[PDB]
């Protein structure tokens, strides 16, 4: 009840900033996450005994992969926390509850491979879920952990508040399928331009929340250059292992996943910042003005990659 979590002074201050790094001490990440729920949603919204048990079961169900790991889960939750705290009044009691949990659970039991590799490998999950394969699994894994005895952090919501929040979490997690992002941003762009965008239209909220999810998920591109650069290594460690596995199936992988074409990474990041990151945080800043720091940090990192190409690093 009266058990507020407290961070050391530097974390207490820096955790409020979009570009915060949660640090290399694994055993503080749970406290950091509870700190963020308590400040974002209230000390009341979850029972601490149940939340703490949910967090540790979620941690156990992330794998020891180079990038799609427990640290990614908490990093993406922290980005959502920054967006929610900078857009205080635009989001309902339930949405804050559901989105921080969605972000923590959005990559549960990720094996380090894309939806494409599952389909070409012919993994069972690819027969169970024809599209958004890993994302339907991540949501499925979220529901399984909530149904463990003592793990229902939502127990004290009405039947209808309970169905609302599991619907928020499902849409939230599916939306991290980047193949869905391109169309979702195009529609938000069109609706903001023409003036039709209306946050009282539930189907318009859905789209906005989806872009928030893409923005939090991609937020490695919004950190200080040393963090961005060192995360890129982990991202490529998975891409290249997947390329390795493509070649074992007798398929030449795309260059992104071919460790022979490692030379061309700087140019590939340019592509990705230009085609995905910049449009994502631009459209997000238009809809939610106070998220501008994400756009500014992304532009700075674009500029840092331009300097790598030009031999200046
Ligand atoms: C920093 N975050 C990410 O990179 C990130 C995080 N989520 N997702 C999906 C990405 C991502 O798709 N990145 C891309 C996208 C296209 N690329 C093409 C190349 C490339 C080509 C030729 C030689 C070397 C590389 N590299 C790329 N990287
Ligand atoms: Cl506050
Ligand atoms: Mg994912
Ligand atoms: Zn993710």
């Amino acid at each position: 009840g009266l058990m507020q979590f407290t961070l050391p002074v530097r974390l207490c201050k820096e955790i409020e900033l979009f570009h915060f790094d949660i640090g290399p001490f694994e055993n503080m990440w749970p406290g950091i996450f509870v700190y963020m729920v308590h400040r974002s949603c209230g000390t009341s919204c979850f029972e601490l005994e149940k939340l703490c048990r949910f967090i540790m079961s979620v941690k156990k169900n992330y794998r020891r992969v180079p990038y799609h790991n427990w640290k990614h889960a908490v990093t993406v939750a922290h980005c959502m926390y920054a967006i929610l705290q900078n857009n205080h009044t635009l989001f309902t009691d339930l949405e804050r509850k559901g989105l921080l949990i969605a972000c923590l659970c959005h990559d549960l039991d990720h094996r380090g491979f894309s939806n494409s590799y599952l389909q070409k490998f012919d993994h069972p999950l690819a027969a169970l879920y024809s599209t958004s394969t890993m994302e339907q699994h991540h949501f499925s894994q979220t529901v399984s952990i909530l149904q463990l005895e003592g793990h229902n952090i939502f127990s004290t919501l009405s039947s209808s508040e309970y169905e609302q929040v599991l619907e928020i979490i499902r849409k939230a997690i599916i939306a991290t399928d980047l193949a869905l992002y391109f169309g979702n941003r195009k529609q938000l762009e069109e609706m903001y331009q023409t003036g039709s965008l209306n946050l009282n239209n539930q189907s318009h909220r859905d789209r906005v929340i989806g872009l928030m999810m893409t923005a939090c998920d991609l937020c490695s591109v919004t950190k200080l250059w040393p963090v961005t650069k060192l995360t890129a290594n982990d991202i490529y460690a998975e891409f290249w292992a997947e390329g390795d596995e493509m070649k074992k199936l007798g398929i030449q992988p795309i260059p992104m996943m071919d460790r022979d074409k490692k030379d061309e990474v700087p140019q590939g990041q340019l592509g990705f910042y230009n085609a995905v990151a910049i449009p994502c945080y631009t459209t997000l800043t238009q809809i939610l003005p106070p998220t501008e720091p994400l756009l500014k940090a992304c532009r700075d990192n674009l500029s840092q990659w331009e300097k790598v190409i030009r031999g200046e690093e």
